[PDB]
């Protein structure tokens, strides 16, 4: 069922595991996280980014998810706004149904930050909502994570230690900093959310690649530092560009091997499949499966 | 609105137009089909296949168009299910919020043709639902046409006049049996359905090819054919082919033109629009814009 999104991260937090947080910009991207997170019994983070929500429509966005839920209700599901620019949108997010809003104010100056996040943190807890915000960029500053979730009193915390969104996240070795992220953990007693966590597996980089696409030499974080991360206390694990390669990778597939072939089905069903199985394997090796 | 399907289908019938009825398999494609409708103001019938509504989950397909008439609450909008194969497929289709549905039996001979659209028209009026049977392979006897109607009560029918399904109609020159349309109109009187009327436009088939696409010779039903249709009293335009092809195409097009493209967002915005443009002029052509 449709939940906070404190109520699984406090789980998560308390027990030491990360939840996998999956975007999802239409039906098909929903439908096999939904089916991994049944097989794996695992709770559910979906997440819809301003941009998904504008393709979608965020009535739509709500709605598919509702239907979701209720075609598993014993699964714990929360449905979050993924970086919010905007007060008003974290508010329409709020309104439209979401369980938990991401408030990305990390650009802006601590002070601005802090009292841009406790505004939203405000409206979103007086509906029910639970909410993220952002520190770093560069890296956070721990006694300044500790000021803000204390005066933000905001649910969960993205640190910066050393990621960044879509493929090509570091310029060759993957680093991630995880005495500071202890520190962090220390010094919040929060739920901790890691962002630009794809791994871009070898076995979804093959058939990409096998399909005939260029990855452009794109690293992932490795398997090890995602469960070095969950050791050092993230308990969110925001998971898109894995999604988006597996279930392209197959789409390429389908459309190299048969020139005839135009049912959307035959195309979306191996590519469903493929994307179902990155997110199974993610729930297994951040903990999260079993755990309902 | 969402509405009962002879809503719809009884005014084309008393004017003279026809209702493009558009097959779905996704979010898409629904949206897409849906922006037509509000950009020409025509009546909308959306079908979803037994296969599609598998796909989809039937929970899904009645969601997201329930969804999709309060996001255009001034469209009147049928929800059809397209070639329903058992009585139990129609019930559940009528249990989970169609406004149509159709019985396809017309491989039985007439009594058990009858017999079961009878059936299905008895559950299918208890519940406000309007229903479709289909008479022919061998086509259509005009005389057993009208029995069959005044003795199921079947609120439309489609009449075998010289079509099949998907690509690849004639192996050929096309042609249709407009002499028997104009009888079974006229001993009937009731709305008329046209199986098999994708017409693969010229601009869809080049897409298609100049993405790579193989149509093996494929060839629909040209557009002067489906104006004589409507002329002669067809009112609903089963089209499906001519969508997944102009859709696939952009999709195909994207794939060739940006191997490290995976954002599903692009792919599938030029697929939506290469939809709606087709359904747009579908629409012209049938007479059903600014009819609403
Ligand atoms: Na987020
Ligand atoms: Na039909
Ligand atoms: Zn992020
Ligand atoms: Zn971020
Ligand atoms: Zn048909
Ligand atoms: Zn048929």
């Amino acid at each position: 069922m449709l939940v906070k999104g404190n109520e699984i991260l406090l789980k998560a937090h308390k027990e030491g595991y990360g939840v996998g947080a999956f975007n999802f910009v239409n039906f098909e991207m929903l439908n096999a996280i939904f089916e991994a997170g049944n097989e794996e019994n695992s709770p559910l983070f979906i997440q819809a980014s301003e941009g998904a929500i504008k393709y979608m429509g965020i009535d739509m966005a709500v709605g598919m998810v509702k239907i979701m839920c209720e075609r598993y209700p014993h699964i714990p599901v929360a449905l979050h706004l993924d970086h919010g620019t905007t007060f008003e949108s974290c508010e329409k997010a709020v309104k439209a149904g979401f369980t938990s809003v991401m408030i990305d104010a990390s650009h802006h100056a601590f002070e601005e930050n802090l009292e841009l996040t406790s505004k939203v943190v405000k409206m979103a807890h007086n509906a029910g909502v639970s909410v993220e915000a952002e520190l770093g960029r560069v890296l956070v500053n721990p006694k300044e994570a500790e000021q803000f979730v204390k005066e933000s009193q905001v649910d969960y915390l993205a640190p910066a230690i050393g990621t960044s969104h879509g493929a090509f996240k570091f310029k060759g070795e993957p680093k991630l900093d995880f005495e500071r992220l202890q520190e962090v953990k220390r010094l919040t007693n929060i739920p901790l959310v890691l962002h630009g966590a794809s791994a871009i597996p070898d076995n979804v980089r093959k058939s990409y690649l096998d399909a005939g696409g260029d990855l452009k030499g794109s690293k992932g974080v490795p398997f090890e530092f995602l469960q070095e991360s969950v050791k050092g206390g993230i308990n969110k694990v925001n998971t898109d560009t894995d999604l988006r390669i597996a279930f392209i990778a197959e789409v390429r597939k389908v459309a190299n091997e048969d020139k005839s072939q135009f049912d959307l089905r035959k195309f979306f069903s191996p590519a469903q499949l493929a994307l179902k199985n990155v997110v199974k394997e993610r729930m297994k090796l951040l903990g999260s499966a079993n755990k309902i």
